[PDB]
């Protein structure tokens, strides 16, 4: 099986191609993680998975989505890692990180909460920034504050700080959010970014927020470790050609930067778009980005169906499979997968005290 | 869907009738749990059953089956559960333990490093105790000593000593290990049972250990939480009638005693059976003990497949289905229970950080 070969990139080798992408949790309390947190994470781990990637992860505490999400922005923070970092380890699974900043999309209620902005009488808010100020709209009205060349550097030197702090606390691989919306990917998309200086107007420009983080962030990075990013590659806003094409291009830059692998994904930066959801719609996208930016890639969305995984794999149209929700519905669904494909003593995906009795 | 209807014993209810039978996991050291036992039962309640009994959990070092068995010998060791007690809890998920004292079966090997008799030149071995010197044989063929009457006091009182234990650690739920060949089945059965004293021979001789355990246990358990009973009532020996009838009219005196569960298996006593193992195929021996004794029961082996474990409960032969291996599978089989069976918002048998996403 295609998803059970192992992968090496850079000093790491992941024991089969199934990554368990960034799922924020909302369990944290002021940036700290905790018992939620140490369970959700090496129950997954134990499950079979060879790559598992903590959730988004706040370099400030205003680049958080909600008052529940995760934070490294100081010592305090990255030390509560450790247990989680040593846990994935222990169960042979490789632990890696998504450090983000939710920039306009912050101060948002959690989503079994309203999924909302927080209210400006809420006394949990707090004030957002972003390329310019312009709301994402519908659900997401709040103005964001837009950043000066001083925030600009700073978050840069955020990101820096929080990849040294992954670094510290044992993560193998870490990745940047540059997708989805937030900070990154609104400094990308000409929907969000309307500044007149060195960080917008043009595909240089837009593209210099997310470079410069990128090699700040290279500098203090161990060169033996993979260094990936997330990266929504088209919206389905009726741009997609002239879109995917700037956004392969930056992809070929990011690899010049040294990018190790890119996590394939969509934009999200604006509400009024048709993204055509399907098992594996990603598929065609990702292989596309991998062949012509020559750079290996994950992507995600409804390969929690073995098969789907398997035969993505078989087509060359990624390096790495990422599931999540199936991974939520089930800790063990590597597990699953082996079962499901056939795999030569497929219990033995799990720890012993399951294998022994589940063959 | 009965499966997921609440029950109600003492001044404990459980959210549905999914119980996790006590499964040992071997990963202790010196009876002492670790993280392999925090996560493995935290990740297991979260997934949703109403109950989770911890694993045979010995009452004295030589009590253990294997080398890797958990203990209750000391507070030490209790306060070690304290962790796996609130984890339980906090899942909404009700925590329940085995006590155990493995008898002949002692001083054995992990099920994946042998399974067998630890030998006599090995180091980590130690001498075992039962109610006469005779072996189970096959596997296990080391001899016992027989127990003196001191013996019988000692680990009636460690049986007390473990139950105050469990107790203080915040056990909503305790559980008699007197079945599958351990000490208190092997004073019961006459194959194991060969005593001229006054715990032998006879009926009330041989179930005289059993009945004094539970009435000294029951002196120091709160009479407002369930004490429950595991007991084999058949051994598929060629003696399945008469052996029921004994067992059943044990029950009773079980029930007369204060016993308000019993936990109907199969008595492994002996190596020489017939077990007719199928899917459920204990529902209707449970049943017949449930209605001739009077006592609420429940009953394991193949009850993963959801339609079973309903159709057992609309039956009315179990008032809980306990299932084991497929939570080793699967930890949020209870969730996949509630899928399969219809349940209304079946995603919120998990936690909102799953439940929300799995709608
Ligand atoms: N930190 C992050 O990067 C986060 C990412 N997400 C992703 O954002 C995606 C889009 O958000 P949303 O606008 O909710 O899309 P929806 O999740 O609302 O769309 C999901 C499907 O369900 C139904 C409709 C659609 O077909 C979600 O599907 C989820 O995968 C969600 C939360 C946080
Ligand atoms: N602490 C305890 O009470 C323990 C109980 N057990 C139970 O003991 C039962 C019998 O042991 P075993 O004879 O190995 O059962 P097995 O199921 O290993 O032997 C029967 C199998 O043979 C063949 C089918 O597969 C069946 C096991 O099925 C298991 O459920 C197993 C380990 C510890
Ligand atoms: C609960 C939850 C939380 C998040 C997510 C989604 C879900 C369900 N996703 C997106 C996720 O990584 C993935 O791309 C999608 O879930 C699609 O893959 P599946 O279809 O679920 O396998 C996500 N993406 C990301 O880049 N960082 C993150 O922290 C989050 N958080
Ligand atoms: C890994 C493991 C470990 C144990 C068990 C079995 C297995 C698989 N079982 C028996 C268990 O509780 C249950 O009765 C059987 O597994 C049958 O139910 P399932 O078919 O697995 O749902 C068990 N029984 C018991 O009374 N105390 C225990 O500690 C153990 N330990």
């Amino acid at each position: 099986s295609a998803l059970f070969e192992p992968y090496t990139l850079k000093d790491v080798t992941l024991r089969n191609r199934i990554a368990i992408p960034p799922m924020c949790q909302y369990m944290a309390e002021d940036g700290l993680i905790n018992d939620w947190h140490q369970v959700h994470y090496a129950s997954m781990a134990r499950g079979g998975a060879g790559l598992l990637v903590v959730e988004a992860t706040a370099v400030a505490p205003e680049g958080r989505i909600t008052p529940g999400c995760a934070g490294i922005w100081s010592d305090a923070h990255a030390q509560a890692f450790v247990p989680v970092v040593q846990a994935i380890k222990a169960a042979g699974s490789v632990p890696g990180i998504q450090i983000a900043h939710a920039g306009r999309k912050a101060s948002a209620n959690r989503p079994w909460e309203g999924d909302d902005h927080i209210g400006a009488d809420d006394a949990r808010g707090w004030e957002t920034i972003a390329p310019s100020a312009i709301a994402f709209g519908a659900h997401l009205p709040n103005v964001p504050r837009a950043m000066t060349l001083d925030d600009i550097a700073r978050v840069k030197q955020d990101f820096v700080d929080a990849a040294r702090r992954a670094r510290d606390a044992g993560f193998e691989w870490i990745e940047l959010h540059f997708a989805h919306g937030y900070l990154g990917q609104s400094f990308f998309s000409e929907h969000s970014n309307k500044r007149t200086d060195a960080y917008g107007g043009s595909f240089d420009n837009r593209s210099r927020f997310l470079l410069e983080t990128l090699a700040a962030v290279r500098e203090v990075w161990p060169e033996n470790l993979p260094l990936t990013a997330r990266f929504g590659v088209l919206e389905y806003d009726g741009r997609d050609e002239q879109t995917l094409e700037e956004s392969i291009e930056l992809a070929r830059r990011f690899k010049a930067g040294g990018l190790d692998l890119l996590s394939v994904s969509v934009g999200f930066t604006i509400p009024e778009t048709n993204i055509p959801w399907g098992p594996a719609f990603m598929g065609p996208i990702a292989e596309r980005v991998r062949r012509e930016a020559k750079l290996p890639v994950t992507s995600a969305w409804g390969f929690g169906t073995p098969q789907l995984a398997e035969a993505a794999l078989q087509a060359n149209q990624l390096d790495l499979v990422s599931v999540g929700r199936a991974h939520l519905a089930d800790p063990h669904w590597a597990y699953f997968a082996a079962k499901e494909l056939g795999v030569e003593k497929a219990s033995w995906t799990l720890p012993a005290p399951y294998a022994h009795w589940l063959e």
